[PDB]
């Protein structure tokens, strides 16, 4: 279709461009803000210091970001590559999270990156689907347990689907949103909005990697980030169902 | 058109996708345990990097400069052109749709992380449906090509049968050089980025997994005619033929 389709993609265009224009008025002024404050103790500390030279003092500010980008002294030795996180790092590939909060430097690490991804994702891109509806209508299942008691006085079994379809959405929701929020802020101690806006970016896999729910275990997590990938994978199988059953749903 | 299957097939697939993760680890981890984190151990000797080179400064003094460092890059700060202009804002909003998702550019307003969330779960079914129209559309161009398949190609010593999976061999290969080899020759020699570099960033990127290690459009010098333009470009229309592609195969 010749007209339905550009009418989308001006829709989208358009749509691209607004939310842009709102990203520029919620992030520029807190950028610029940071930008005069880094101006003001740059000067402070060349007043301050003369043998400090302007250029010896940048250098230190680049060495103190472009080294510890990634590690902080404002992670009790941790190590970036461990069992743990590596596993941690496949799962962002296959999942197409893909966080990048740890990065790859050997360039022989780089060319099984690209063929794991290749043929990793579409492997775990059947799993997932597989595991969406198998976990899905397994749920939907137990759903007619309560339907059952729930059709009797001016009860119309019309509305039994919708008052379960719904709950299924809900309860679904809640399980796999409003849970593992309440979870991360009392696990990485998060804000409220900070663990929701964490979920929303994994769960839609656009994985900014700002925010991590498994950067490290602690010393006594006894399968907390065992349960963070296994949140993601029933997190990520429900939700794309829900993203598809609503896509056939609105197919009018 | 369903299959259920997963009685005794997804365990045989789940038990393969997890020994594939712990097999992809264990060759992560002696890829990079190697050349490991630059954590810690590079703020501390850099520290006294500075106290021998400079007398006049004091660890104390050192001390509240690196924490008034981090608050500033912990806001946005750049070591020596800004990161939410209106290029880079328009950057950031096709990494959330596409799914990509850089990060780059991080949010750090608690108003534009809620308002990010909101266009994340309306814009990414948005262009959801745009990329599908983008394979309905390259469906015809398909349709058209049907007709090539089978003039020509089987005229040699080729079955017709396997016509199929060969002619179609061509379609995707001029794809592949036109949105997968071209643009690495691109990026290496318009970010200077190595042979290898370019592959990893257009697999990672065309795959929407966009770690963001690279960026093919951090900021198109001062001359760059559309050089920005051809990047979304190049991810839109990339996205959009490997769409189609993985559809069409969809037999
Ligand atoms: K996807
Ligand atoms: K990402
Ligand atoms: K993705
Ligand atoms: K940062
Ligand atoms: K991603
Ligand atoms: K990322």
């Amino acid at each position: 279709r010749s007209t339905t389709l550009l009418a989308l993609l001006a829709l989208v265009l358009l749509y691209l461009v607004s939310g842009a224009l709102v990203f520029r008025a919620l992030e520029q002024p807190h950028e610029q803000q940071a930008q005069r404050e880094l101006g003001e103790v740059r000067e402070k500390f060349l007043r301050a210091h003369p043998c400090v030279s302007d250029q010896e003092l940048g250098l230190l500010i680049k060495e103190v970001a472009d080294a510890l980008g990634g590690g902080a002294d404002p992670q009790s030795s941790h190590s970036a590559w461990d069992l743990g996180s590596a596993f941690f790092f496949s799962i962002t590939i296959i999942t197409t999270i893909g966080y990048g909060n740890v990065a790859l430097r050997t360039d022989a690490g780089r060319l099984f990156c690209i063929f794991y991804a290749l043929v990793g994702i579409p492997l775990f891109g059947i799993l997932l689907a597989g595991v969406g509806d198998r976990l899905g209508s397994s749920l939907r299942h137990g759903i007619g347990h309560i339907e059952a008691i729930f059709l009797k006085w001016h009860v119309p079994p019309e509305l039994v689907r919708v008052l379960s379809a719904m709950l299924f959405l809900l309860i679904g929701c809640l399980l796999f949103v409003l849970t593992p929020t309440f979870v991360f802020c009392y696990m990485e101690d998060w804000s409220k909005l900070e663990a929701i806006y964490f979920v929303i970016v994994t769960l839609t896999t656009v994985g900014f990697g700002d925010y991590v729910a498994g950067a490290d275990p602690r010393q006594d997590s006894p399968a907390y980030q065992p349960l963070v990938w296994f949140w993601i994978l029933l997190g990520l199988a429900y939700f794309a169902s829900v993203l598809t059953t609503i896509g056939n749903w609105l197919r009018v």
